[PDB]
Parts: C-alpha cells; structure tokens; sequence
C-alpha cells in the first residue's frame, strides 16, 4: 500500500464513523507517531478554524485535497445548506479524499473535484453553477498560488470580500504569492504565523481579503 492508503486504513479503524473530530485525531496522531504527510494538521489548524468561525462562508473552494483533513476540517465548521468544492489532480488521492469524506459523515457538504485547478477554475459558473466564492484555502503546488489567484479574478470568482487563505507561504513558501498580494491595493492580508504540520519548524498562514479593481 501507499502512505495514503495507510492514513485512510487507520482513520477506518481508530474514528467513529460520522464524527469529524476523531477523524482529525487520528489522522493528526498517524501522522505525528507513524509517518509525515503534507495535511495542514493542527497548527494551522486551529488558525483555519478560527477564520472559518469568523467568516462563516457558504461556499468555500479549496486547492488541492490530498487525504482530505483540510477538507474534513473545514467542513465540519460549515454551517448548514453551506458547501465545500475541493480540487485534486491527483486520482488516487481524490479517491482516498472522498472516502475520508464519506467516512467522516461530511460527503453531502463536500464535492471533489478531480482534475487540475487551472482546467477547472474555469468551468465553476456554467459547469458548477457558482456565482462568487466567499473563501479559497490555497494548498496546491506553490509555483500555482499566484497563476490561480489571479485565473480567479478573471474569470468573476471573487467579489468584495472573498478570503483567501493561504498554506505554507513560509516553508516550502509562495515568495511570487506573498509578493504580489502584500503589494497589491486589491488585497488587504494578515500573517498568521505557526508551524509546519507536526514539526518544530515554523511555517504560516496568509490571509488576503479581496477588495475588488
Ligand atoms: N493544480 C492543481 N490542481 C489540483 N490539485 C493540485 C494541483 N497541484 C497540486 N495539487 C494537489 O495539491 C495537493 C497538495 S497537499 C493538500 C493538503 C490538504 N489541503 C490538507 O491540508 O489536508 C496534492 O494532493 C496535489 O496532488
Ligand atoms: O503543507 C505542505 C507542506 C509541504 C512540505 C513538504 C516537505 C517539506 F520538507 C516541508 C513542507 C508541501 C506541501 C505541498 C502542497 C501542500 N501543502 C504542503
Ligand atoms: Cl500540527
Ligand atoms: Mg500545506
């Protein structure tokens, strides 16, 4: 099996069905007693909570799925008839997403997207119906940060106000991302400092705020 199937196999079998909390327990405990892998994880976690909290969105978009614990994460905070879309290239790993989904009780709140932001960040109003998001969690390949913020803005998916979350723009970094955004009169951004996913090595979060043109 693959390091995914094995977070997959240990949720199964170490959460109660239909009970996201435990869901991230035991993920946050594989990956901190078994082995490393790129989930938010609690950290940042709990920062992502507390701005989910405040904002309270109907309709999140995140890139880049993984396993699922960020989508599993944010979801659970959502509040009723609000939903998630989650974008994944990777085939193999949407499958595991959706299942930790499913597992975790979250499926109807959740859909997975499989393909690459950049293919489907296009098709959001015709093919998927949305008007304007009111958050994007970026957490994709960092060298796509800045492409896909600004693909956003082109194609009418942000509106006054929409958040952007970002991972990671300290390690591995989004240096062009944090560039941009920080600069831009169209962005009003916080840093919210942390640590990398389950290391004592200090990592972030930002966050930047849609202004409109
Ligand atoms: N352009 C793109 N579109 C969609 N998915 C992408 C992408 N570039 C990378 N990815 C996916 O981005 C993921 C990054 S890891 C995501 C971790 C997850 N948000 C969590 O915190 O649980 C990987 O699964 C990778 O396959
Ligand atoms: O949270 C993440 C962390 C890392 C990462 C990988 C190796 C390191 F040594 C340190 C950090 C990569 C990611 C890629 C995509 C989404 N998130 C990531
Ligand atoms: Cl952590
Ligand atoms: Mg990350």
């Amino acid at each position: 099996d693959t390091k995914e199937q094995r977070i997959l196999r240990y949720v199964q079998q170490n959460a109660k069905p239909g009970d996201p909390q435990s869901v991230l327990e035991a993920i946050d405990t594989y990956c901190t007693q078994k082995e490393w892998a790129m989930n938010v994880g609690d950290a940042k976690g709990q920062i992502m909570d507390a701005v989910i909290r405040e904002y309270s969105p109907s309709l999140v978009l995140e890139l880049g799925a993984y396993c699922g614990y960020s989508a599993v994460r944010m979801a659970r905070l959502l509040q009723p008839g609000a939903r998630l879309l989650t974008m994944e290239m990777n085939p193999d790993y949407a499958a595991i997403t959706q299942q930790m989904l499913n597992f975790a009780g979250l499926q109807d709140k959740v859909t997975i997207l499989n393909g690459a932001s950049q293919d489907l960040i296009p098709q959001l109003k015709k093919k998927y119906d949305v008007d304007t998001l009111d958050m994007v969690f970026l957490d994709h390949w960092k060298d796509r940060y800045l492409p896909d913020t600004l693909l956003l803005e082109k194609c009418g998916l942000l509106r006054k106000g929409t958040v952007l979350l970002a991972d990671n723009v300290i390690v591995p970094g989004t240096p062009d991302f944090l560039a941009y955004v920080r600069g831009s009169s169209s962005f009003e951004c916080t840093h919210y400092s942390s640590y990398l996913e389950y290391m004592k090595v200090v990592d972030g979060l930002e966050k930047a705020i849609y202004q409109g043109p």
